[PDB]
């Protein structure tokens, strides 16, 4: 029993980490066989940082500008190039700790794993989701650019995010492992402000089907409610529309608790009319969108 | 900026983690030099653990009772032996992937992570904070006895916590790693509770200090107070009392936001009279009593682990 915000075990990425430096800045390197994974804007100089060319940056630097560090090994770069905004340094040496990896780009609503660094070496892991606008809720301070989220399916890694800003609002941005942004995001200092956040509807409804399955039923109701009506209310609380998508992924859940998937909705939509009166939902006093169907099935049923 | 709850990276921990088979029972194992950890009940059957003899029942078993898998390959056990609750299984090999390491017990309020294990096999990672009560509000299924929980001090991991049991109420009882139980508990199936639990003070106030870093301030007033009025609130409210060792503990944190410890215990005050009126600290409707002083100073300055 018990249901916790649940990161996976960072062994497999901590053994990847590097630290790569360009000029004065230091940021984290993900290095997997022979090639080191970082932010380009690490080749930008304080004049770089609203419009840089990054061909033209790019086109000045030697393999030996490069600084590469595994622990209290220098790593010899001897090749370079650039793929959408992260930077590929070729080195001599594959990474004996290399898992079974992959890279994949997820979609809004998914939840990963991020393993913080500084200088190359770990700090601490804890889990996110992307946000609906394209950011995420990290915990990130100058010099965790580089820093990675992961899952780990069994044994092989899913790298889908690395982190190279944050924005004013005090959230963050970042691209999958071949460089592209989520969301119109781009690694330039211009300004730039995420779009008006939304909460993870079919997370949600996931994680009340956590909560009965933990053995809490006190905001079921007798009600049911049309697909079409619950997205009506749920609009107006900021909640993002579901779809009929979203209702077959609950399908599992819904056949091991007994509860129909619009039988919840319409529990939904009574807490959101109601609050929750000083009771609690699997601890918390708000309603979380931090766990996907596929989160709660893996920590309630292993 | 952003406030999170982190654990420390658990792949030091990962590498200790093996398989443990007792019969018809399988748990996890913590393999530290050349002996493997794991609870004293992995030797008994379901009507053992009833009213369970473990010097009797360890008598019956030998060497090769016990079945030791460290990933796909099995190690050879040369001896056992019982320490409390723990039982040390002396194995031919000392582990390669040991990490410098301490044996510690910890006190109610700290926190530590938990590397959830089944089969051997590490499956999750998440922060716990010892509760008052002894409890640990956990994550564990079937499969998980053996799971430890850790920190990490500068390289060296000081393990904790090891997971025997779940309580009615879905919370965790376990010992530390020399086998004394956290709490009035006892290795057997019978009747027992957790007793009635408070909320963490010096942990809350903590929390409140991670907001203001944050930006979060609307629960700032102009108010302070002293140690013992608000230990008269803190009673009447089943928060543990606040000693002048808190107050000094969180003293660097009074000095990075500049805002006095008396101070913030105003503010604690006053949102536990009135409550948060619809407003959340950094994103939660409650009161969070699981980050410590030195885990917010930590996370807001970017400490390392190799
Ligand atoms: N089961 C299952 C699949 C699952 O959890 N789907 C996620 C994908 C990301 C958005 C939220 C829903
Ligand atoms: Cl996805
Ligand atoms: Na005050």
């Amino acid at each position: 029993s018990g249901f916790r915000k649940m990161a996976f075990p960072s062994g497999k990425v901590e053994g990847c980490m590097v630290q790569v430096t360009c000029g004065t800045t230091t940021l984290n390197g993900l290095w997997l066989d022979d090639v080191v994974y970082c932010p380009r804007h690490v080749i930008c100089t304080s004049e770089d940082m609203l419009n840089p060319n990054y061909e033209d940056l790019l086109i000045r630097k030697s393999n030996h500008n490069f600084l590469v560090q595994a622990g209290n090994v220098q790593l010899r770069v001897i090749g370079h190039s650039m793929q959408n905004c992260v930077l590929k340094l070729k080195v001599d040496t594959a990474n004996p700790k290399t898992p079974k990896y992959k890279f994949v780009r997820i979609q809004p609503g998914q939840t990963f794993s991020v393993l913080a660094c500084y200088n190359g070496s770990p700090s601490g892991v804890y889990q996110c989701a992307m946000r609906p606008n394209f950011t995420i809720k990290g915990s990130f301070l100058n010099g965790s650019c580089g820093s990675v989220g992961f899952n780990i399916d069994y044994d092989c890694v899913s790298f889908c995010y690395m982190h190279h800003m944050e924005l004013p609002t005090g959230v963050h941005a970042g691209t999958d492992l071949e460089g592209n942004f989520y969301g119109p995001f781009v690694d330039r200092q211009t300004a730039q402000a995420a779009g008006t956040d939304t909460t993870i509807t079919v997370n949600v409804l996931a994680w009340l089907y956590a909560a009965v399955i933990n053995g809490d039923r006190w905001f079921l109701n007798r009600f049911t409610t049309t697909l079409n009506d619950f997205n009506l209310v749920a609009m107006k609380y900021n909640y993002e529309p579901l779809t009929q998508d979203h209702v077959d992924i609950l399908g599992p859940l819904s056949a091991q608790t007994g509860i129909a998937v619009l039988d919840m909705c319409a529990s939904l939509k009574e807490l959101l009319q109601n609050g929750m009166n000083g009771r609690t939902i699997l601890g918390s006093a708000l309603l979380e969108d931090e766990f996907t169907p596929f989160d709660v099935v893996r920590q309630c049923s292993g």
